[PDB]
């Protein structure tokens, strides 16, 4: 039931496109009665999209509601005249800290300490297990879609078409090629990007980023797995890596398996990088 959408004139107000553009058409919000900020995707929607669309809304409305993915607000249709096309928009939690991205591009050096790395890959393993859970591959986890609200809460976006994105954080298994002609997502392919993201935190890009986008498409199922540049690390993020980036996903661990493990397990100074990561996002 699309009908009963209201329009959104004097209830959201747009103020300008979040980020920069790696969401698309996403922009900050105003909720006009209160001034409460919001996440406001937008789209066009014709009157074949609207059965495809409907299926969004009901994922968001069941998922969103896990304190590790921002929550949904609820949905608005901004109507055009009958000469075509009506604006739907997706009013989400504005996550104002920030990306992982940004985090890591605003701290000296472009790295993160082990501690807090510990605690983010956690917080994602959190949110993918709720994911996975109720049968939802995320499919695009990356430092991107990894978001700080202002009091250091950590929450995965953009869960779930005729552009590819990015491929750094593709996982072997979704890039075909002759031996895996049928590629598909599995659960395991979001572990993979959880392990390139802990990598994107510990160095600032992830492991190809030097390479031209459709040079590294073809080198992920080809190349060994990704390892980490520097020796300082502790033993327990190497074999955290190392359990993220099993190549064939076959063997590599469930979300459950890796929210046991002793790098994300044993984290005696949770308190301090809560308060740590809070007064970094003081700093505006
Ligand atoms: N100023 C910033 O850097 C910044 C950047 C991003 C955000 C943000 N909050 C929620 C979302 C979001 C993104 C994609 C989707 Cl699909 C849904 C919600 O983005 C806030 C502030």
């Amino acid at each position: 039931d699309l009908s009963s959408l209201r329009d959104p004139a004097g209830i959201f107000e747009l103020v300008e496109v979040v980020g920069n553009g790696t969401y698309g058409q996403v922009y900050k919000g105003r909720h006009v009665k209160t001034g409460q900020l919001a996440a406001i995707k937008v789209m066009d929607v014709t009157e074949d999209e609207e059965e495809e669309i409907k299926l969004e809304i009901n994922m968001l409305k069941k998922y969103s509601h896990h304190r590790n993915i921002a929550t949904y607000y609820g949905a608005f249709i901004k109507k055009s005249p009958p000469g075509h096309d009506d604006q739907l928009w997706l009013v989400m939690e504005f996550c104002g800290a920030g990306s992982i991205t940004d985090l890591v591009k605003n701290t000296k050096g472009n790295t993160l300490k082990e501690d807090w790395i510990a605690y983010i890959s956690r917080e994602i393993l959190r949110g993918l297990a709720h994911l996975h859970i109720h049968h939802v591959i995320h499919r695009d986890i990356k430092g991107q879609n990894v978001l700080l609200t202002e009091n250091a809460e950590v929450k995965l976006v953009d869960f779930g078409n005729t552009f590819i994105g990015t491929p750094y954080w593709m996982a072997p298994e979704v890039i075909a090629c002759d031996e895996n002609p049928d590629a598909t997502y599995d659960y395991r392919s979001d572990l993979w990007s959880c392990g390139i993201t802990a990598i994107e935190m510990a160095e600032g890009a992830p492991p190809l980023c030097d390479m031209h986008p459709m040079r590294a498409l073809f080198l992920i199922p080809r190349n060994p797995p990704p390892r980490l540049k520097s020796k300082k690390w502790s033993k327990k993020f190497f074999s955290f890596i190392e359990g993220c980036l099993v190549k064939n996903y076959m063997q590599r661990p469930s979300t459950e398996q890796l929210l046991k493990h002793p790098f994300i397990r044993d984290q005696p100074n949770e308190r301090q990088v809560r308060i740590q990561l809070k007064d970094h996002i003081d700093r505006t």
